């Protein structure tokens, strides 16, 4: 029993983890075959953040200004390309520590690892969500730009996430693998707007059927509701109307546990209106949204990856 | 900036999960140089948990008896002996991706990664703390025994736990890797009382210097005390009482926020009397106690490991 929020193990990641160089500018690669990824950027001084031209930056670099380290072995750039975002430089070596991979564009309310890293070393793991509004609340510091964010399905590595900025309000934006980026930002060093945010529904939802396995069921109530009266209410409190869609991928953690997913709204409901006066939901005084229904029934049957 | 829960990269301790099978019985296993790590209640069938006299057990076991598995690698056994509660196989193959290693005793209080497997293969990675009445509150299902906590300090890995148990309380009890308990418990299916847990007050200033570093100052006030009327206070609300140690562990944060220990002491005395009063910090409506003041220093200047 108990729960955690709990990361993919990062061996796979470790090893594609490089150190990118630029001119004064050094920050973190993903070395995956014979190619290294890393934000765009990584061309731009400190004075060239304010209103870059991509375009006229590139192009005043050749092949050998880019200075490439894996912990001491140094990558020989062959050719260099900018895809929407991200640099592809093309080295000599393939990286024989290559994963299985993919990459892949998430959808906000979805959950990934971040691996933390600083000159292409790993700093540290955690487990995030893609905020509704596109951005994460992560732990970034200067030179951690390139970091990624993954998933593990069994011996494939998704990659989902890189990032490029932290906005003046301290959350983080970043893009895709394919280098666009998640949300309206561009990466320059301007004032951002960050829509409203608000709380995965369906995620709080995972979490209070963890709680009930895990024998906290104190907010369990004899009510119920429909569901257009239940996102009546969710919507006054910030909270993302619920689909049926929803519904169905809940369903089988309202199989296991013999709840129905509608009671569980109403219990919902409930906490949003009363509040949970003093009282904890497996260790924390507030709505957990960070866990998807997926991530639940992983934790709670022990599944494992290659 | 932003504040995470963060584990360590777990991927030098990934090469050495290995899957021990006795009799019918499987749980994780420790493989470092030529010696296999792993809980001796693996040589115990369900009825035997009850009341076992492990040396009489042991002694009908023969090296053949031992399937350990590394990943599809078989591992001849060639010797075994039991080292309090963990048993070491001496195998014929020295782990060729042994990393720079070492074993050590935690104090409560003190924080690592847990690495949870099933089968020898990773599941999960999270950071926990360890109570001060030497129960860890993890995330572990039935296979999950013989999965480590570990420590990274640059290039060398310190293993410092290995789960033994869950409690009929759904706390965790483990040990050591010389296999002397973590805690009164023993390795048996009887009710074992753990005592009180109290609040790691260290840890909490850490985590209020860490909320001051990331822009949340509410809870600083005017006030101060002393060490003896402060520990009053804390001993009312089951804080563990503060030491001239713990001042002085503290002295980094407290140089580079320009907030002296005992006054932030005086703001924590107010916020367990007065209580967050529908506030929160850094993300949290309560005081978090699983962060060291190492921690803290850690994610707050970007250390990194081999």
């Amino acid at each position: 029993s108990g729960f955690r929020k709990m990361a993919f193990p990062s061996g796979k990641v470790e090893g594609c983890m490089v150190q990118v160089t630029c001119g004064t500018t050094t920050l973190n690669g993903l070395w995956l075959d014979d190619v290294v990824y890393c934000p765009r950027h990584v061309i731009c001084t400190s004075e060239d953040m304010l209103n870059p031209n991509y375009e006229d930056l590139l192009i005043r670099k050749s092949n050998h200004n880019f200075l490439v380290q894996a912990g001491n072995v140094q990558l020989r750039v062959i050719g260099h390309s900018m895809q929407n975002c991200v640099l592809k430089l093309k080295v000599d070596t393939a990286n024989p520590k290559t994963p299985k991979y993919k990459f892949v564009r998430i959808q906000p309310g979805q959950t990934f690892s971040v691996l933390a890293c600083y000159n292409g070393s790993p700093s540290g793991v955690y487990q995030c969500a893609m905020r509704p509004n596109f951005t994460i609340k992560g732990s970034f510091l200067n030179g951690s730009c390139g970091s990624v964010g993954f998933n593990i399905d069994y011996d494939c590595v998704s990659f989902c996430y890189m990032h490029h900025m932290e906005l003046p309000t301290g959350v983080h934006a970043g893009t895709d693998l394919e280098g666009n980026f998640y949300g309206p930002f561009v990466d320059r060093q301007t004032a951002q707007a960050a829509g409203t945010d608000t709380t995965i529904t369906v995620n709080v939802l995972a979490w209070l059927y963890a709680a009930v396995i895990n024998g906290d069921r104190w907010f369990l109530n004899r009510f119920t509701t429909t569901l257009n009266d239940f996102n009546l209410v969710a919507m006054k409190y910030n909270y993302e109307p619920l689909t049926q869609d929803h519904v169905d991928i809940l369903g089988p953690l309202s199989a296991q546990t013999g709840i129905a997913v509608l009671d569980m709204c109403a219990s919902l409901k409930e906490l949003l209106q009363n509040g949970m006066n003093g009282r904890t939901i497996l260790g924390s005084a507030l709505l957990e949204d960070e866990f998807t229904p997926f991530d639940v029934v992983r934790q709670c049957s022990g599944v494992t990856f290659q």
